[PDB]
């Protein structure tokens, strides 16, 4: 089964998921001098006021906070998107050191981590149908750099002790994902894929220009999680990021000048 080690990491994924070598794989490097400002792009609409978080979980690949997506409660709209996309979950990718961990890069710069808020297009009815469509998902990507603490992240960080190993989950209601956003919603956008198996090419990526800052104590808490399940040799959950993939016949558009 897949992971991020020498023998099961991103260089192996194509054997079970041959779309790993596809025409619209993610993440990619964002060359800021080649992305074109697109004035036709609208502002993004992030409507998270009615978000209903449910649980926090260690899935062996990362940790995730899940939301009730049975109604339009927390939706992403506008920007490059047609229609309404409901927030399903968010999770992160992070490094063993502050100089690596993000999946997207910006002029080859790697950030310490990257947040993915995962949304699906309601015209397809359920997430499973949406993953089979080229416009099925929209993932909002936010870079993390190490500096000042992010107060809106601290409730996440303080429960990680309780889901140390894969398969563990905990109640995590009443969490406000608005506390994870930077000030600016300036973004880059391009068509891409899931960055973990099945690597489906179903994602409109929206990557925010402005990173959020998190403290060294907060990211250290990410790094104490485990890939393994309880009672198995401890392998720290670090460097759970896929590297940049070929851009091929794609063009990255910027919402700003
Ligand atoms: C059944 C149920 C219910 C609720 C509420 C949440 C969940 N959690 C969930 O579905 N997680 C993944 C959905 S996926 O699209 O199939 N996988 C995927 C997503 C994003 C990326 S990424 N790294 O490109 O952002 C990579 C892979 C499940
Ligand atoms: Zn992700």
């Amino acid at each position: 089964h897949w992971g991020y080690g020498k023998h099961n990491g991103p260089e192996h994924w194509h054997k079970d998921f041959p779309i790993a070598k596809g025409e619209r794989q993610s993440p990619v490097d964002i060359d800021t001098h080649t992305a074109k400002y697109d004035p036709s792009l609208k502002p993004l609409s992030v409507s998270y006021d009615q978000a209903t978080s449910l649980r926090i979980l260690n899935n062996g690949h990362s940790f995730q906070v899940t939301f009730d997506d049975s109604q339009d409660k927390a939706v992403l709209k506008g920007g490059p998107l047609d229609g309404t996309y409901r927030l399903l979950q968010f999770h992160f990718h992070w490094g063993s050191l502050d100089g690596q961990g993000s999946e997207h890069t910006v002029d080859k710069k790697k950030y310490a981590a990257e947040l993915h808020l995962v949304h699906w297009n309601t015209k397809y009815g359920d997430v499973g149908k949406a993953v089979q469509q080229p416009d099925g998902l929209a993932v909002l990507g936010i870079f993390l750099k190490v500096g000042s603490a992010k107060p809106g992240l601290q409730k996440v960080v303080d429960v990680l002790d309780s889901i140390k190993t894969e398969g563990k989950s905990a109640d995590f209601t009443n969490f406000d994902p608005r506390g994870l956003l930077p000030e600016s919603l300036d973004y880059w956008t391009y068509p891409g894929s899931l960055t973990t198996p099945p690597l489906a090419e179903c994602v409109t990526w929206i990557v925010l220009k402005e990173p959020i800052s998190v403290s060294s104590e907060q990211v250290l808490k990410f790094r104490k999680l485990n890939f393994n399940g309880e009672g198995e040799p401890e392998e720290l959950m670090v460097d759970n990021w896929r590297p940049a993939q070929p851009l091929k016949n794609r063009q990255i558009k910027a919402s700003f000048k």
